[PDB]
């Protein structure tokens, strides 16, 4: 139970970091439209910049 | 564990090269030889030009 708790936290922390980095790039290049209709739930950690 | 870290490194490096080559050809034929560039507009909805 202790091992399963720390595994889920590591994944959650990684997702937090990726979101923050993609926000800075989007504001720098001034992209506000939704380039892709695929929902953010199933997007690879690389490509959040394909969102407004 | 160390083997798993170097497997993901190889895939990540392959994605690096693929994107760089796309920029080279796009900045050689579309921009350098032809007048097509960012000021050509139609960036939001032009399919291939949206991925310019």
């Amino acid at each position: 139970v202790k091992r399963q708790e720390e595994v889920a936290k590591a994944i959650y922390d990684r997702r937090m970091n990726s979101i923050e980095q993609a926000l800075k790039i989007a504001e720098q290049h001034n992209i506000s439209r939704s380039a892709t209709d695929v929902p953010a739930e199933e997007l690879p950690d690389s490509e959040m910049f394909l969102l407004g």
